[PDB]
This record gives C-alpha cells, sequence and structure tokens, in this order.
C-alpha cells in the first residue's frame, strides 16, 4: 500500500528471501547425494 | 504517498482546520464592526 516506486521489490525481498520450492529442491538433492555417492563407488568397485 | 481512498481528504483537513484567508477576512470584518456601531449610532442620533 504505498506509492513509491521500488517499495514492492524491497518489500517482497525482506519478506521472502529464499522461496521455499528452492529451498526443498536443495533439500532433496542433498539428501539424496550419498546414496549416488554409493552407487558409483560399487560400479568403480567392479571393472 | 499513498493508495488508500479518503487518506488525502483526512490529512489536508487535519493540516489545515482552517485556511489563512477565510480567517484573515473574519479579523477585517470583526475589526471593522466597531466602526460601524458608531457610525449607525451617529445616523440614528440624528433624525
Amino acid at each position: 500500500n504505498t506509492l513509491q516506486p521500488g517499495c514492492n521489490q524491497a518489500c517482497y525481498d525482506r519478506a521472502f528471501p529464499i522461496s521455499h520450492i528452492r529451498y526443498w529442491v536443495f533439500q532433496i538433492i542433498m539428501v539424496c547425494t550419498p546414496s549416488l555417492c554409493f552407487i558409483t563407488y560399487s560400479v568403480h568397485q567392479s571393472a
């Protein structure tokens, strides 16, 4: 509720520094990483 | 600097309850009143 240009951008950036969806995507990939490491180690161990 | 309807009216009314010009007009007429009273009393005293 204002007429000042640029207030919307600043206030939105302050309210939500990082969107929830991106945080959850990062969490999912990071949590799945160790299984990938184990799988590639197993593949390396053979041939 | 706002988008709220009616904020301009309220804020202007609070800033300037009475305009200067109207106060000065009232002052001029009120200050001139006693001379009018004296003149009309003089007119009445004759005829």
